[PDB]
């Protein structure tokens, strides 16, 4: 029941991304092509994060 949680905070830039906090919780929904990017939900909204930045909880 796939659960996550933020490792750094991410600032917003380019499209489609959303903006996370050290620490809080979200779901992810997949992946990009090469993996570097996930699609996740949170609180706050849906959008593109580093797949390098997030672990499971």
């Amino acid at each position: 029941p796939n659960l996550f949680v933020a490792l750094y905070d991410f600032v917003a830039s380019g499209d489609n991304t959303l903006s996370i906090t050290k620490g809080e919780k979200l779901r992810v929904l997949g992946y990009n092509h090469n993996g570097e990017w996930c699609e996740a939900q949170t609180k706050n909204g849906q959008g593109w994060v580093p797949s390098a930045y997030i672990t499971p909880v």
